[PDB]
């Protein structure tokens, strides 16, 4: 069953341009442009995720969905986007959730992110295994009309199987970091 | 011929998965999610824009190659993608150039994005008429190894034929805003 999921996956990539004189963004490691050589330590982070996570919010815990999109087009950076929605506590589809969109670039691993909600924010952190990484919040600026938010970390990883999980505390009032975000997405594309 | 062009290309959308319990990303008023109604000024921006721009650089000038993808999901921004590429002074492809990703909201308009260089880039500014917009730099910040930059202003409008054309300028040393890009772009998608 292990063997069939990562050939199912191993044929896909996203839908993209194949009309541009730039390499087209893949998010399969056999397919398009060279990985760039500055990214080895982030390469099992290539591809589309698809899964649940799980959320703390005024009201107790929520569920969510959530896609995330991890590509290359041959320069030193991933592109990163990431979309979510809520879901009912039973499960079924509620409402969009949030977006993101930004760049990692390994040169110590920077996550730059601009967010759907109104502001934009520098991640800074470092790997800890060859699948694993860790990221802290070293800077957020909103608009006017954006969300008040505090800093965060982020915890990545690759899990038994091939899954990402990963884990977002965020500050409290009091300086202590808490759990904020859960999830655990299965391969899709790569 | 003109009639031609919006029919060609009214007739296109993004590549973009058709799976998700969120609305696909569409860069064509006609097809996918209802446009916010907040977003009725930025309206002509949807679409994908392609063509050729003129830099200022260290050298004299130089030519360079874009894509523009402005698409949306039904909520209250716009998805922003640009990709750009070095061109010879003879108009061959050279290189890749610089990459953003972010989102407009409309609530005064802010710009928010990350960039494949390096930084994050907050721009807040305002509608000029119904197809033109100007944006101006309100913060900056970069990863350690990003790219050391200045504050600029954007201007972006229709021009006659329906073509994207846009101006930045940036801050020199000496506070002036001078000259740096400039671009004119064929709708492609929408």
């Amino acid at each position: 069953a292990a063997v069939e999921r990562a050939k199912a996956t191993a044929a896909r990539n996203i839908p993209a341009f194949d009309d541009l004189p730039v390499p087209a963004d893949t998010a399969n490691l056999r397919e398009g442009a060279d990985l760039n050589n500055a990214l080895l330590a982030l390469l099992p982070l290539v591809g589309v995720w698809r899964g649940e996570g799980e959320g703390r919010g005024p009201d107790g815990d929520y569920r969510f969905g959530q896609q995330i999109v991890v590509s290359h087009d041959g320069g030193d950076y991933l592109n990163w986007e990431s979309r979510s929605w809520r879901l009912t506590a039973t499960g079924d589809y509620q409402e969009p959730g949030l977006r993101e969109a930004g760049f990692w670039r390994f040169v110590a691993i920077e996550l730059l992110l601009a967010h759907s909600a109104g502001y934009v924010e520098l991640f800074y952190g470092r790997p800890r295994t060859q699948s694993s990484w860790e990221l802290v919040t070293d800077a957020l600026a909103r608009s006017r009309s954006g969300v008040l938010v505090g800093g965060a970390k982020r915890l990545y990883g690759i899990v038994e199987g091939g899954d990402l999980a990963y884990v977002e505390e965020r500050v409290d009032a009091d300086g202590g970091l808490v759990p904020h975000l859960s999830a655990r997405l299965s391969r899709f594309v790569g």
